[PDB]
DNA sequence: ATTATGACGCT
DNA sequence: AGCGTCAT
């Protein structure tokens, strides 16, 4: 009753972009706006592989991981746009500076986690009592929130969907409590009328149109975020949970779309999120350990406590190339001339990021792939990362993979590579 | 031949 | 540390 907790605490949203690297390749070319269009990567075999899909040409059953030649039968008018290679990859700093102008931006709303290149949470609890406060008991018109989903909304007592949408707001604003400066209901609305105002601003001072999720934690606001894409944005309130979770596919919750959700479906024998409420902690625990226990005792009943952590920078900086198929390094030469290609990229950033967020990596790990295992990484290898030099860094990697050859012959490589990887961790200040 | 990343958990 | 999972 009185003493359980409703995990309303805290007002939390995910801003997520819309359709990310096909935007950024259709601010720099006029002619790819408005199109069925994606972004490739490569174009030998198959056309290239698509990595990112316009909402246009989403509609012809274009999608990712689409082979381009393959989307051109489902779309013969799709355009492309081809990610940038340089010294024989793709490149992805076009994306990772796109990147960085919306981060700024939402950075100055408030403390953000940068989740991915296209998404972060932002912890709107501060902000949301300033804005409060400013109102003074004044009501929220509906003005305020021209792109706002009320989930749930309209309920009982219409054709068009922005009719739907506004029906819904209309609902939501009429019932809640403005007297009430603790209301989470009111502190989640004052949250979206925020969210509205950073979504303004990021697409007025990059071009770039994103969706959010605005609710009291990441798990629900990230879910929200993807409801009513794109261009707009969903408040899932602690109220809606209940229905919204009655035909929730567990795999549709951050963290349950893999094993761990499936064996929450097989072991417990059941389809949605709403049915985990049946099961004690205890039960849930015995299953699937007690951290994950925990979490999901509470998570479906909409309630987490993950902390929406203050990092806007990634914390490690990788360059990783596959070498498929038939083109799998079977020559030590080859093996050093692409662990050079990869160094000379990773200094390329390094040096870059020493200069703009005064630090320096201090570890430089080495993960390979070997034909024939089916793991992302056949070998993981760390050594000391203690000058920004990509000749070094190439010939330390060098040494601590050169044992996994299994090749009699000094100069043959066997079994060939399917993969390199080196990336830089452990940063320290500078 | 579903590529190039990036965070976090386990032991 | 090195591996695995889950994610975009
Ligand atoms: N599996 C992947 N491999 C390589 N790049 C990816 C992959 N997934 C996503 N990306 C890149 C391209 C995307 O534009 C960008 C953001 O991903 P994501 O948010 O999942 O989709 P999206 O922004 O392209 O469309 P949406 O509007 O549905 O969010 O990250
Ligand atoms: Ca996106
Ligand atoms: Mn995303």
């Amino acid at each position: 009753g009185p003493h359980m907790a409703t995990g309303q605490d805290r007002v939390v949203a995910l801003v997520d972009m819309d359709c990310f690297f096909v935007q950024v390749e259709q601010r720099q070319n006029p002619h790819l706006r408005n199109k069925p269009c994606a972004v490739v990567q490569y174009k030998s075999w198959k056309g290239g592989g698509i990595i990112a899909v316009s909402y246009e040409a989403r509609a012809f059953g274009v999608t990712r991981s689409m082979w381009a030649d393959d989307a051109k039968k489902l779309c013969p008018d799709l355009l492309l746009a081809q990610v940038r290679e340089s010294r024989g990859k793709a490149n992805l700093t076009k994306y990772r500076e796109a990147s960085v102008e919306v981060m700024e931006i939402m950075s100055r709303f408030a403390v953000i986690e940068r989740a991915s290149i296209d998404e972060a949470y932002v912890d709107l609890t501060s902000a949301v009592q300033e804005r409060l406060q400013k109102l003074q008991g004044q009501p929220i018109s509906a003005d305020l929130l021209p792109s706002t989903y009320i989930e749930g909304l309209p309920q009982g007592p219409t054709v068009q969907k922005e009719g739907m949408r506004k029906q819904g707001l209309f609902q939501w604003l009429d019932s809640l409590q403005i007297d009430n400066l603790t209301s989470p209901d009111l502190q989640l609305t004052v949250g979206a009328v925020i969210v509205e105002e950073m979504r303004a601003a990021i697409e007025r001072e990059t071009g770039f149109q994103c969706s959010a999720g605005i609710s009291h934690n990441k798990v629900l606001a990230k879910l929200a975020c993807g409801l009513n894409k794109p261009n707009r944005q969903t408040l899932v309130s602690h109220g809606s949970v209940p229905q919204l979770f009655s035909q929730m596919p567990i795999r549709k919750i951050r963290s349950l779309g893999g094993k761990l959700g499936a064996s929450v479906i097989e072991i417990l024998g059941i389809e949605y999120m709403g049915e985990l409420t049946q099961f004690t902690e205890s039960q849930l625990q015995s299953h699937f350990g007690e951290k994950n226990g925990s979490w999901l005792y509470a998570m479906c009943r909409g309630i987490e406590h993950d902390p929406v952590k203050p990092r806007q920078l990634p914390k490690t900086i990788g360059c990783s190339k596959n070498f498929p198929g038939k083109t799998a390094l079977a020559t030590r030469e080859q093996v050093q001339w692409w662990l050079l290609q990869l160094a000379q990229e990773l200094e390329e950033r390094l040096t870059k990021d020493r200069n703009d967020n005064d630090r320096v990596a201090t570890q430089l790990v080495v993960s390979i792939r070997v034909q024939g295992d089916k793991r992302l990484s056949s070998l993981r290898r760390c050594c000391a990362l203690t000058r920004y030099d990509a000749h070094k860094m190439s010939h330390d990697a060098f040494t601590v993979i050169k044992n996994c050859n299994t090749s009699g012959i000094q100069t043959e490589w066997s079994p060939p590579l399917t993969m390199l990887f080196l990336c830089a961790t452990k940063f320290s200040a500078s």
